[PDB]
């Protein structure tokens, strides 16, 4: 028919109204997401002749990881301000732990990427 059923559901989202069983066509519906995702896509999505439009996606957070750190002798920029975790599209910042030499390998200004992070590393 033309109304719509319940809107989908996205990992590590919602939607930010009431769920209701059955949409009036033409109605929309927004989506958020939890504290640390990242919405990507249109948030907003619209019931036409009984189907929803797609609904966004959430990316992941990264978590700075300690162990990663070590393995590759390096070491936050600024140890004092960085939380454990990194939304999607943060800058994370590391230089070499004392009496460590930079290594080509990666960048050292490094952006989380749906819970992806490349650390640089350091040798000697």
């Amino acid at each position: 028919g033309e109304k719509c059923g319940p809107p989908p559901p996205i990992d590590n989202g919602d939607i930010t109204s009431f769920l209701l069983s059955v949409y009036a066509p033409g109605s929309s519906v927004e989506y958020q997401c939890q504290n640390l995702y990242q919405l990507e896509g249109n948030n907003q999505i619209t019931c036409r002749n009984g189907q929803w439009s797609e609904p966004p996606k959430c990316l992941d957070p990264c978590v700075i990881s300690q162990e990663i750190m070590e393995k590759y002798n390096i070491k936050l920029k600024w140890t004092n301000q960085q939380k454990l975790y990194s939304r999607t599209g943060d800058i994370v910042e590391f230089v070499c732990k004392s009496g460590y030499h930079p290594t080509k390998s990666h960048s050292f200004r490094a952006m989380c990427q749906n819970g992806k992070l490349v650390y640089p590393s350091c040798e000697e």
